[PDB]
């Protein structure tokens, strides 16, 4: 708390890092690494949020000229939750932090990859692919604090 607010002012977005920190029971006994790995589980709820959003969509008589966008959002997403995340939770519970920072900058990638698809139209998620990019930014900022 003295900790998650220190943590917090040393990512690009505090409020949201706080928020999301002080919403999981084990940051007020946290250490860093604590506070990382929740930080992870956010960007996955996110994450997991999208590519449900991404099939109901696929699967809905979507515009024709989305079939590309959501395709390679649905791999996007799909990257980001079977490989960049849960190497990041490796990497951060048993292993080497540059792996989970690696995963961090893959997510916050892969979501500003997913919505620049929908560039010059409407971006059907918008709002969850800005929530992955940015967490992600806030992740790759408190894993720094281990490397």
């Amino acid at each position: 708390n003295n900790l998650v607010e220190t943590t917090c002012k040393n990512t690009p977005n505090y409020q949201l890092c706080l928020k999301t920190l002080l919403s999981d029971k084990r940051s007020a006994t946290g250490d860093i690494t604590t506070l990382a790995l929740i930080m992870v589980d956010a960007i996955k709820a996110k994450a997991n949020q999208a590519a449900v959003t991404i099939s109901k969509l696929r699967h809905s008589n979507p515009p024709a000229a989305w079939k590309g966008p959501l395709k390679n959002c649905a791999f996007s997403y799909k990257v980001i939750l079977t490989a960049s995340l849960p190497e990041a939770i490796e990497a951060l519970t048993k292993g080497d932090p540059k792996f989970a920072e690696d995963g961090m900058v893959g997510s916050s990638g892969d979501a500003q990859e997913c919505e620049e698809y929908f560039k010059g139209s409407k971006s059907p998620f918008s709002a969850l692919n800005i929530a992955v990019h940015e967490l992600s930014d806030v992740g790759r900022a408190i894993v720094r604090n281990l490397l």
